C-alpha cells in the first residue's frame, strides 16, 4: 500500500 498520503487519510490509508 505505500504511504496513501493524498486524499485525507494520510498514512498507508
Amino acid at each position: 500500500v505505500g504511504v496513501c498520503c493524498g486524499y485525507k487519510l494520510c498514512h498507508p490509508c
